[PDB]
């Protein structure tokens, strides 16, 4: 199995508590 | 299994909480 | 299983207690 | 299984208590 | 497993209590 | 298993007590 | 298990209580 | 097991109660 | 096991109770 | 005057010849 | 003046010759 | 003048003759 | 005037020829 | 004029004739 | 005028003929 | 003026004919 | 005017032909 | 006019040709 | 099979992810 | 079978991600 | 099978990532 | 099978990870 | 099988990353 | 199988991590 | 097999990591 | 199998880290 | 296995870690 | 005066007696 | 004044008695 | 003046009482 | 007055009483 | 007055009474 | 007057009455 | 006035009669 | 005046009555 | 006047009536 991905958050406010995965593979 | 993805969040606000995933694969 | 990715905060505000993961690769 | 990433958090705010994996690859 | 990543933090403001993985590969 | 990254902190603030590792690769 | 990495802490700010591996490989 | 790594802390600040291991390799 | 490394303090700043070490390696 | 902005390319395909700005702010 | 905005090009496809731009804001 | 952005460009194709500017604010 | 960026390459392919800024601030 | 900002490259590809600069402030 | 940033080129490629500079402030 | 910054090269690879300034301030 | 910075280069593979200045403050 | 860096080459490859310079800071 | 032909791109413009066949003859 | 061809590309501009054959002869 | 052929890229542009084949003949 | 072929690049711009064969002839 | 060519690169800029293989014949 | 062929580089630039071969016959 | 070649590099420029090979002919 | 070949470096730059091979003809 | 070749270095520049190989006809 | 072309002749048949120039500019 | 060109003759036939200039440029 | 181009005379046939010129630049 | 220019004749044809100049540059 | 060229002959065919010049610059 | 060439003959005939010049630089 | 350059003759054939020059520089 | 050079003949063939001058500096 | 140069013969035929001159400066 294959992932790409881009993950971006804000460009000015925070980020709190988040999960930012820029690509995710399960076996 | 292919996955192709891209996520953006907000560009002034903030991002709480939030799961931003650029692309999931599952096996 | 193959992953790629880009993970990116904030620009200007913080980043408090979050997960940044460029790629995830279980096996 | 293959993983590759790119995980950067923010450009002006603080980092705290943040997992920033470029790329994670289970076995 | 292989694996490969970028880690990068602020580049204005501190890193407080932070895991800057570049790469993992588990076994 | 093979591991390769770079892990860069703050380049004006502090660190502390964080865990920087440019790559681990676990047995 | 192969590991390589490049671990760099801060340009200007200090270092506190922090673990700074360029890489780890476990057996 | 091989390791091979650079770890470089501060170019102004201190460095206080820190652990800078260019590379580490367990047995 | 085979370790390399480089680990190199401050430019200014002291280096206080800290373990500078270039390479570590096992047994 | 102020711009806040967030620019993200392709995330499998190339990017060639393409100015990327995330907030332009003429004075 | 202020500008806020996001650009996204494509996911799967080149770039090419493109200028993304997320915000601009003129003087 | 206050400029703030994030400008990301591919996950997987390679980036040729581009200009990749994360913010940009003229005087 | 202020400027503040993030500027993220690829993760898989090559940059060639490529203006990777992460800020411009003219004076 | 203050300028702040991050310039990532690639996480496996090459770097080829690239100007990767971290932040521009000019006077 | 005041400059900070961070330039990190590739994890696994080579760097050839590239100017990385982490901040620059002419005057 | 100010300058600070951090450039790091590969992880793996060469690095040839490449300039890496950690940060330039002229006068 | 006042410079600081971290320049540093591979850490598997060989540097050739390249200026890595820390940091560089023209009068 | 003040400079303090930090310049380190490679960790495994050789170092051919290159100017290494802490520190430089004209008159 | 005989193929015969002439493929010409631009004269100033570049020419981006396009295949230029002189002549094409299949089996 | 038998293939004759010329292919030319740009005479200013760049080529990027180009398949530039003069001619193919398949079997 | 014969092939012959003649594949000429940029005068004055740069050739990025380009399979510049002058004749191909598969068996 | 026979193949003839001329494969020039550029003639002021370099020449960025790219295949430049005058002839191919498999078997 | 016999094959014939020519590979030429650049007249003035570099060539990085490139296979410039006068005549492949395989078997 | 036989092969021939010239590979001629650049003129007044460097050749980084290239492979030049004249001429190729595998067996 | 038979193989004849003629690999020539650069001019003025340097050469770094670069297979130079004026004719191989594998077995 | 016979080989027979000319390679020749630079004439004014430096030759490093290069396999500069006449011939090689493998058995 | 016959092998024949020249294989020349630079005429002003410097040889640093290069294997200059005449011929090399494996067996 | 400037001045951009480019002049290709036959593909298949001869070249005779003619001035085929790629551009032209008088002064 | 400034002249580019490209300039190619025949693929399979001959070149007889003509001028192939790839750009001039009379003062 | 300044003068840039490609001068690529045949691939299989001749080259007799020919001038191939790459770039004239008069004075 | 500047010049710069590639020229290459035949591939597999002769070359008899021609003048192959790559760059002419009169005073 | 600056020259820069590359003159190559033919492949496969004789080279007879001919001037070939990688480049002239006259004063 | 600066000047920079490569001249290469044939790879398989012979060369016979021929000015090979790798740069001229009257005076 | 400078002059650099690189000729070489063939690689297989004979050179009868023939001025194979590096680089002339006449005063 | 300075002249750099380098003169190659056959690899295989012989040289008969031939001038192979490295590099020529007149007074 | 100055002068460097390498003049290199044949590898396995004979030189006869040959002048080869490493270096030639005249006075």
């Amino acid at each position: 199995t294959t992932a790409a991905g881009v993950a971006v958050g804000s460009a000015v406010g925070h980020v709190m508590g988040s999960a930012l995965t820029g690509a995710f593979s399960g076996g």
